[PDB]
């Protein structure tokens, strides 16, 4: 019932209690853990709302208060009449707050209370999407000073009427795949350029091509808009010893937004809740240009170091993927861009786990999703126990649009 | 039921239907998960069943099951466990079992040579004079000169629990630690309790930085005895690098064999807590973990402050670059001397073909993800990618609380 987190660098032990006031299911049973799998009506509202008011009125030191009481009066009659209920302004706030706090795959939570939340809820149109999201991401840009920020488009009904960005970030380069047989862009993005296509899209048919919003209104069926390009603040990337590195021709985007999540607070539903912070180094360096299945550039970087590449011993892969991430990092920096490297962002996410323990009782951790995809070792959460539970408020992953919409 | 595992690099999907023969306890729920947690006498009862499951799984593997010889031996165990409350396993069956612990173990990424494992029974061993015997041949066996070769010693299984052998080195092979009044340490800080206890027993500590400890051995629940392992068995690679010179310098070296001297063997329902084994290093177990680990050799900056490296900022990836030279040179010493390593891509690489062949044929292969991915470079090897079951097969390798911390000291 209290469980005990064991540092192995430090020692240093924490008692979680915070796990007992676990909301829903990990995936694992008592005889099959599932920690490294990617994906593991009125009467049910009420309790929902309940549990997070509860939460709120007691972070607010006004638990069991008549203030607290005339809340949950006035919810249970929205609900009893409605079949749904309204968030406070306040509500929202903390509960997008929380939802990022509780986040168990977030190493950046250190930063969790600075969330600037841009209440959409009055939002109708897709064009109105657009101008609430082009206006998300020059605040959070902020020419190369990157500010957190949420914006919150209103919440399901019937489930017929959602609002959904169907881009999974706001800012990613296209993929086409071609004629000899390789791929053009981001493979990643292979499915969604062409569905873009097909709703008339104009693709320049190049590699960095920033995409195009494809934005979901009251369930209506999706609309094209192009971000300002004015608003897409981008990095060339250069190394700060290799003048050849710049000729690879890679750049990538300084905001990363992801928007197709969702965010549950007090039992409702915001399907299009996009969210944004600043990267990780090592998200860009490792996994977007080194992933077999994504820009996949070892083999030519390892080329131009002129490494051994005939033998797998010799660690050709590992030195270039250093480089690489150096690079990354040397190039944000270079152009005043808000970035982090694993080691800091690591450190960070260790006190923030301290904190936690400390004033919170506990801190939800994905060990698998928290250590760094290079070097994981040398940073701290490489020996920090954690444990993963399911808190409310939440962001939860959900099927891309196109396989529930109907046209 | 069925569990699908996805790799997300390759798109590859399997089922696993192994699973359902799981038995012990994960440690997690549906409420947690305890994925990185570390650590998440019998009586006649349970026994037989346990008895009983093993010898089934033993007789379907040699496609003799239900045959005269099968439920032969399962009444002369039953029979044998109603007279002595224990039993003892044919030479077969602890080959078969102590082979099917490894291919079980979650957490090794060498599985595939599983089949390729030399049992040494060592069953009649009763002094710890024995035990030291039995462990030198083990270690030349399994040495050979640097073509090194998976190996197990098997001592007498748990009786009462009172007569426990033991093992108390971690491993057969290990470097003392020794830690000073200044607060720093000369040699492994992982082995310091470990060399103070072999002091106290009487060791003559050289005190250097790469001094091999004594083997500490327990026979029969006796006090346990202090040998030395001939160094002309224990084969030592120094460390140097290809391209860097002043490599050499920092003085390295490490040794060829790793040997798991700590754990505890179940084979069907029985307990057996000194059963050594070894095989051969995957290079970043000495390169990552062993040198540049804070709380052990802690070599990265000397290595970065050599390569003269931009130290002032984390963000200059200084640790990363020199982490990558260390790798470099303990697989090239290895492989320059001849002694048996495999690099992480290698590793890495054959575990995945391994892991798919047991699901096609096995049905499964509990994986332990944590574990397996290595400590750098995880997602530019194949298993970073893939979805993985963890779940507990026995026979099994299980730890078990260091020796000391439970002695009753005869003196
Ligand atoms: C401010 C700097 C931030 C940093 C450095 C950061 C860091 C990261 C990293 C490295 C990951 C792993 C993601 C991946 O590998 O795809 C991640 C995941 C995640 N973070 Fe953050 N984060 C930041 C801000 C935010 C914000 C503002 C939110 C929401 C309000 C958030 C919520 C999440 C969520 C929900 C995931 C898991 C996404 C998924 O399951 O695909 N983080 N974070
Ligand atoms: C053939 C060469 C082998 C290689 C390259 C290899 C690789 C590894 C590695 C890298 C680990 C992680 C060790 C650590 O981080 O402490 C490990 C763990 C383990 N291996 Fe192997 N292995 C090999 C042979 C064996 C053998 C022969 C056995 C037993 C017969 C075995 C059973 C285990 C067990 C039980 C663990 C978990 C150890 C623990 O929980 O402390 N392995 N393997
Ligand atoms: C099937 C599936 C499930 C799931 N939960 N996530 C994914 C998305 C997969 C999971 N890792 C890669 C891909 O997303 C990258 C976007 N996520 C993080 C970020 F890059 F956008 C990001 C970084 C950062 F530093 C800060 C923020 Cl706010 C966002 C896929
Ligand atoms: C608390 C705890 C629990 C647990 N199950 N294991 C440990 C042992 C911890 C786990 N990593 C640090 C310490 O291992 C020392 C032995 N390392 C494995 C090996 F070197 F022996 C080895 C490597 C290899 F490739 C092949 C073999 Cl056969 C053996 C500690
Ligand atoms: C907390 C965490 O489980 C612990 O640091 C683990 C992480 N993964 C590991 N993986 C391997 N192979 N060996 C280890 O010693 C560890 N340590
Ligand atoms: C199968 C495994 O869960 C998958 O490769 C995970 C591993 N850890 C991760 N960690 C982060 N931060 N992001 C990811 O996309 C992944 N992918
Ligand atoms: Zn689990």
């Amino acid at each position: 019932r209290f469980l005990k987190v064991k540092n192995w660098e430090t020692d240093v032990v924490l008692t979680d209690t915070l796990h007992l006031k676990s909301t829903l299911e990990t995936g694992c049973t008592e005889h099959i853990c599932m920690g490294s799998i990617m994906l593991p009506t009125k009467d049910q509202l009420f309790p929902l709302a309940k549990e997070f008011l509860d939460q709120y009125y007691s972070s607010i030191k006004r638990f069991g208060s008549k203030a607290h009481m005339d809340r949950l009066e006035e919810v249970n009659k929205e609900i009893e009449s409605t079949s749904t209920y309204q968030l406070k302004d306040t509500e929202l706030i903390y509960g997008a707050k929380h939802a990022w706090r509780n986040a168990s795959r977030c190493v950046g939570r250190i930063q969790w209370s600075k969330l600037q939340v841009f209440d959409a809820r009055d939002c109708t149109t897709a064009h109105g999407m657009f101008n609430y999201i082009c206006n998300h991401v020059k605040y959070a840009t902020n020419k190369g000073n990157l500010r957190s920020a949420i914006t919150i488009f209103p919440q399901r009904t019937d489930g017929k009427h959602d609002f959904r960005v169907w881009n999974s970030q706001l800012i990613r380069y296209a993929g086409y795949k071609q004629p000899d047989g390789s791929t053009l862009g981001d493979p990643a993005n292979v499915q969604f350029t062409e569905i873009c296509i097909q709703q008339g899209w104009k693709a320049p048919r190049g590699r960095f091509d920033v995409l195009p919003l494809l934005l979901q209104a009251n369930g209506n069926d999706p609309e094209l808009f192009q971000i300002p390009p004015e608003l897409v603040l981008e990095v060339p990337i250069r190394h700060p010893k290799f003048d050849w590195f710049k000729d690879l021709g890679l750049k990538w985007y300084g905001l990363p937004a992801v928007s197709n999540m969702l965010l549950e607070i007090g039992g409702l539903e915001f399907s299009a809740c996009p969210f944004s912070g600043w990267y990780m180094g090592t998200e860009i360096g490792v996994r977007d240009y080194c992933d077999n299945s994504r820009y996949n550039i070892l083999e030519e970087v390892a080329k131009k170091m002129d490494l051994d590449m005939r033998k797998t011993s010799s660690l050709w892969k590992d030195q270039a993927l250093v480089e690489i991430n150096i690079a990354v990092l040397y190039s944000f920096q270079s152009d005043k861009v808000t970035i982090v490297d694993h080691h800091s962002a690591t450190e960070s996410f260790i006190k923030h786990m301290e904190n936690e323990y400390r004033c919170r009782g506990g801190c939800p951790a994905d060990w698998v999703w928290i250590v760094p995809p290079m070097s994981g070792s040398i940073t701290p959460v490489f020996h920090q126990e954690m444990l993963n539970y399911r808190l409310t408020p939440s962001f939860e992953y959900q099927p891309d649009p196109w396989n529930t919409h109907v046209w």
